[PDB]
């Protein structure tokens, strides 16, 4: 019931977007908390969310943000936990921008970024899900079957 | 002894970017293995290693490739393990072709994608710490401690 | 009737620019299979595909994907026969990503590769068709007569 | 002689860079401070130092940083102060990345961005000296010197 | 009453941008002129407004243009106050080539770049806020008051 | 002795690239003929050379050209016969303009474009070379063996 | 009443663009003809006319395309005539594609670039009317009221 | 011997690219002034030069510019006279600064631009002849003999 993976995301026009990051970790039964964290408008919640997740229980912690995205790699500044970052796509640079900013990390602090918008997002959650397997065996057979799910549906031929 | 950390790289060019993940691993104590193979060259040996490396031991993949870098893409195509991507830089488009190729997954099938170039390197072998840390309390605090020491040696000043 | 020329597709999304390729074989009476085929969702699929590509009888693949693009190369990978690559536009980065993780393939594996989008489609059909028409007499007549058409179609003056 | 601009940079290897404010400030006699700061490395360091900014005298911070670029963007978040980004060339991506962490700033945090590299950080510095310029007569008039002096001092023709 | 702060852009088709801006000075209650200036249609009208602004009593100039938006950079050219750029969004490219025309300005003639689009209008009216509240104790304190409210008014989760 | 596999590019400049292609092609056997020709530059040169190619028993056409690269283009506006384009690293914009010069053709006209630089040009001449294997059963087995070769050649382990 | 600038395009998509240049060019009074030329599709057309130009009494050629756009730099390659290139604004690339292959021109063979899209268009004709100007006083008059009007009709203020 | 053509670029570090121009111009014997002139340091001395240059004789004018490039479309906005633009490269963009700031002007102001760098600067001088040769028969044969002698002078075959 307590989370082990938190969705954070910089505002509520990232959630059209991380709501399939949200979306597949109930799909696979992963307790988990969503939130709303903006690295420069609320940098002390930030600051809190990030240097306490451990402590709360939380293992993993997915962070997505468009533009000049500060959230995914400021979250990581303050917590030793595994962050993966999604670039959400915003407007005039298509999160280019948001992708840069997320996977050019300094050495000594990662965020292990994924695709830029829903792919992202959803791909981000699997990621957490994938490590979390590592030490669960009943999730870890349930990605198994998810994965074998996906492979196996692929059409044979376009309609 | 046995590695729970598997480092491939595409190619001998990739070893001087791809060493600072090997060395950082090294550091913290973490059992790895360090091998060499190409999606686009030796995709047969990339299915063999990738099917095999859960029931091999290993928990964390970190594969680095540069240019049409499919490494670490496919390698997460055929393993349920977290695969961290290391876009290695290209000569003319300066790892753009790398980073793109590796970080562009599909959804369902996830690449932890790090920085381009040795930072990215050093970034993959630090996430896969923070990962194996999870379930590893020794671990835990070697990383605390070596995260804690970076943060602290940063000047305050400027040399001139 | 038995293809000599096979259209695979990273996804039915792709399906919308790839349909250009199928069109385009067909008009030339070019015997062809057109399936989906994922790099990363369907890997082992792809592998016996490329594998069995010459012994089944087909002389060259074209192939068509978006995002990351591994199909085409993957492709190429595995097999010994040409293979063309059609980068589609998805999204995001309007095809970039596609078109480098498709054109930058190493030396050793190559990948003939077409513009982003319909017209690449439609060009690597065209081009399976110029490398089959070398050595079949009856195709090369025909692929004279669309070229001539193309070029005497082109209107004066527009409209 | 209190300081009334602060100049921090992510790291020594940004100082070549941002060396440039520093030296401008100087020569239009503005008090400052230089130090170095990295947002993703020392955060708490930022956090304090962009805190206390406004009552430790600061009127204007100009901030520099490369890479994934956060440093002006996450002390615009704690101070009221204007922040001035400059934005270090990357060995890649030759500060596109640094370029774009640093201006693609949200709506409601402001990061007014100079140029790529020592350009942008001197203009960095000459444009914190405009802002003190408004409430400073004394520095105006250095600065309207200054500025006349590099629009004389343009050769007319080219030298072979 | 007397403007204290210049909006200046290139055209009408830039007001939809540039609008953020000027509502964000009347919120704040800056006294402030919108105007309309060309750097490449109207020159003079440039050079002149440029060169009397610090007379005429404005602090700050804000100005925005799309396409290779000379209109930043040439008005800093003429002025010895501080002069902020938004780069405004236009088709093509985006705002990058505006984004660049405008932030690589030479040693010596800066210009205050902000983000691409409405964000960056907004944001380069909040800037010259901030730098008239160094000598305006009051709007210093509304200024706060608006940080405050921005920060303290980030919803906890999506919706 | 004839050839069957023309080899064209834009100047001299471009050899360095090009040769690569060159030496694969004599490396597998396959007669071929080297030229400089420019689109750009010697437009009726190419018009020639582009309209006899089939007549003069060409199978395929390599060119090679860089900056506003019209050559592999233009060629193919005048034969009927497959070409495949090699973009040539450019100076300033790194073979970007080569490529998208090149690749973005318009739907009619193809050019199979590989990638930029020495590794396209080996890539064209393996190109040419799988079209010709399709109804050369001696070049096919030379074919396979070399890239057999090449997986079989891809080392196991990093030298450090 | 005979043509002194030949306006052409790739295809007939590409008059959304250039009927800009055809519209700018009939204001100002300056004769000319508009067709289609493909340097790809109708390669032995574009030898043709660019050969021929100034035989036939063109004195400038304003070419415009998209896609890899080979048609303004292959004009210049046969004619001696300055050529205007205006690169079209398709799809995938944003025109991106178009203007690199349009101004990257070798040494030796020019092609005077515009702005991507209708206002590259607009000055292409602008720029041609602009060379014929200096050798025709009637045509450099009416330029001369064209420019003052553009300047004097930008508003002051936005609406 | 009054100049017809005018060469002008923002400053010293400008003349290796266009000298170029100015090279070319002295070659097919065209009378013209070569100067420094910056829009965004020397606005005034644009002006001046630009108003005036009609009624100086000047024909055509070739303004070279990197960066933030400024010169070539102000230059624009104060003559009616053909300006053609020359992007300098720049250091950390390599030109794709200077290339967006030139040639995305917007309609009503044109500039007719070349490449990036030298060859941009000597095709700007080429078309400036080109538009001097339609009134001018004497300069038109220099021009044609000056082309022909071009594509007669490219290579047939490579050198190794």
């Amino acid at each position: 019931s307590a989370p082990v993976v938190g969705i954070i995301m910089g505002s509520q026009s990232d959630w059209e977007t991380m709501r399939h990051a949200d979306a597949l970790l109930t799909e696979l039964e992963i307790p988990h908390e969503t939130l709303i964290v903006s690295a420069n408008r609320t940098p002390d919640r930030l600051a809190d969310y990030a240097r306490t997740a451990a402590e709360r229980g939380l293992n993993v912690i997915i962070a997505g943000a468009g533009g000049a995205a500060h959230l995914p790699g400021m979250c990581a500044a303050w917590t030793r936990l595994p962050v993966l970052g999604v670039p959400v796509e915003s407007r005039a640079l298509k999160g280019m921008d948001s992708l840069l900013s997320i996977v050019q990390m300094p050495g000594g602090v990662p965020v292990g970024t994924l695709a830029i918008g829903a792919s992202g997002a959803k791909n981000a959650a699997l990621l957490a899900a994938s490590i979390l397997a590592l030490y669960n065996p009943a999730l870890a057979a349930r990605l198994e079957t998810w994965r074998a799910l996906q492979t196996a549906s692929v059409p044979n031929s376009p309609i």
